[PDB]
């Protein structure tokens, strides 16, 4: 397909960002939400900070304590026979390898801005930093849906209570209004549709299920983008294919003449993440018209294959300029990259492959 | 608590209920939702039916096929080295004992009615039977919240896509309006508060969490009892206590002068189920004022301790008559029982144990 990976990729790396917690290192600046505001591209960067131990036998988990409003650190020995450290993102109980006890880093959101879409400058301070008991392990993966003058900023809120999805609204990225957890745990990859559709708002979501059910995309409707209901299954995993392990929403749904174009991430059970596409009915987006059989973006550049958690491209938003999509994506849970694609070429791939 | 357990207990057993599927046994009539309608007590019974296998080395999963609207049984060998059959409620994968692949039975809802609250007669036909792709393993544990003339009947909808919670509304238990899955999987034990509270509806719910988090009661608000949000954690598990393994909503919240009285279930990791109480703020039910340290109802009688899944009391509804609560409860995932208690005595126990 025409994939124009920007010459400047990776656009923003951990080298570009100073840690805000003393004696932490920045291990990632990634999975950035995408907005246009006041003539600039805003990336709402996920910045992950890991606390450094000088003893290599020990690792630390950073926990934001909501009751005293400070960082506490939990220590573990790597030889602790009750825990598994083989996944660099998490500290897991050997008896519960399907989950985690702690993360290895703590994330917050920080805005970078660009005039040209290629060269970015960080805002001075964080944008959103854990501020309640649903956020003690961090705030991650902010998505931005702009409806009129209102930006809907929604993000994973991770804590000992579960992984929930929460919403902040703003008109200027300065005065923020907190709207609570719009999806109960366990959920993430929530993408609000950019219009009211035959009298209702909609959002993509992604329940994670303990007992039965795969890691599949769902959809829900809403009268007001505060409360959500009429939950339906939308897109399921496909055994043996690029999305055999999980699927989740990526970019905000894109209105086309052919339907709502859904650029979603898929991963195998080995955790190689790629982007795919789906097409939903314009008037009832609970109906799937088409889906790709092969990816539209794979981790093939070196910054995509190698880093903190290699073989990942993870797109959390894009700017439409006519037929061109300026798509920004996390690479290897480490950095941010940019590429241009064409909506017509993705719609073409959908037609051919379905 | 001075519990008066009804003389007729168990009120309704599997022996009282004939199977609607050819060649199945009724294994439970239990976890009944509770309403008053037209001068009678309604129990919205969960009836569970297990297919009988002619071959004792095979167990059958009874699955409803949504496209063909009939059962399509699935067969599994007891010696199949992939599967674990130790929990009689489910067929589980050995690599996923925290979950299940199938249930051993399929449930639906059937109404039983009573003039006196003690002797029940069954309606002729099922009330709610799996009718869509979200209900292929059954409809379970229907709760009923009456607001004005409208009955909110909400239940677990179990399928391959997960355990969701779905809502049907009605004014007469005859004309039904499906309102969708009101809570996304994985969720159950949803209880809708019986009035609007400072301009919002509320419901208790209970997310099950794959990665992190315990089996804790949450609450959510709603403008219309179709969409919910503002999700908040409400009651957590307590190590070493009767609710150390999980909690969930039981009866509909009861308006009292001291708050919303929540009669909830708690279980230990050994799966002994009791009823507890909590008390929430009357004006903002997201605030917990008190909670019991010991149960209000535990399995003690023989019909509570012994059956298909023993040592369970599981109340899904209650009728208030002044200070008297007429509580109906599943016992041993087998039958329905009745007891009377005093609200004042529950309040008092909350006061004493909170300190
Ligand atoms: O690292 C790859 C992307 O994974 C997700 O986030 C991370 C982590 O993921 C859990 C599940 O959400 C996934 O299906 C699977 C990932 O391969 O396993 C993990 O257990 O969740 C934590 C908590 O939210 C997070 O810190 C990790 O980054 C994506 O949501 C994305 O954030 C990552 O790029
Ligand atoms: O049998 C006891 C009660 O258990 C729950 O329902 C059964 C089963 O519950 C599952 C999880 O929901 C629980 O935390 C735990 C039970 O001890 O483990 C189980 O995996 O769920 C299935 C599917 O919904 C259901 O058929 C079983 O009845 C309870 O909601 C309740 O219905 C039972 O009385």
């Amino acid at each position: 397909m025409n994939i124009y990976r920007y010459e400047e990729n990776p656009l923003i790396t951990p080298l570009d960002v100073k840690p805000i917690h003393e004696g932490f290192e920045v291990i990632g600046a990634f999975n950035g939400g995408v907005a246009e505001y006041n003539g600039e591209v805003l990336l709402l960067l996920r910045v992950a900070e890991k606390p450094v131990s000088e003893d290599p036998e020990i690792v630390l988990a950073p926990v934001y304590n909501a009751k005293n409003k400070e960082l506490e650190l939990q220590s573990f020995r790597l030889d602790d026979e009750n825990y598994d450290f083989e996944d660099p993102r998490m500290i897991r109980s050997k008896a519960k390898l399907e989950g985690f006890s702690y993360l290895t880093s703590l994330s917050y959101i920080r805005i970078a801005r660009s005039k040209d879409g290629h060269h970015f400058t960080l805002d001075e301070k964080p944008f959103l930093y854990p501020f309640n008991e649903y956020q003690t392990f961090g705030i991650e993966d902010a998505r931005v849906t702009q409806i009129g003058d209102t930006y809907h900023v929604n993000f994973s809120a991770v804590s000992e209570f579960g992984v929930a999805d929460a919403l902040v609204t703003t008109k200027d990225f300065e005065n923020l209004e907190y709207q609570g957890n719009i999806f109960a745990p366990e959920n993430k990859d929530v993408l609000i549709f950019p219009e009211k559709i035959n009298g209702k708002y909609y959002a993509l979501h992604r329940p994670s299920l303990k007992s039965i059910g795969n890691l599949d995309i769902w959809i829900a409707s809403s009268p007001d983008l505060r409360s959500f209901g009429d939950h339906r299954h939308l897109l399921g995993i496909r055994p043996g294919e690029y999305d055999s392990g999980r699927v989740g929403g990526g970019c905000v749904p894109i209105k086309t003449e052919e339907g709502w174009l859904i650029l979603y991430h898929g991963a195998t059970e080995e955790n190689r993440y790629v982007m795919g596409a789906a097409l939903l009915d314009l008037n009832d987006p609970t109906i799937v018209l088409k889906r790709t059989k092969t990816p539209i973006l794979e981790p093939v550049a070196d910054y995509e294959k190698n880093g903190f958690f290699g073989d990942v491209v993870f797109a959390c938003g894009a700017i439409q300029e006519g037929d061109t999509l300026h798509m920004y994506y996390g690479v290897a849970d480490t950095s941010m990259a940019g590429c241009d694609m064409k909506i017509s070429e993705i719609l073409h791939q959908l037609e051919v492959e379905a």
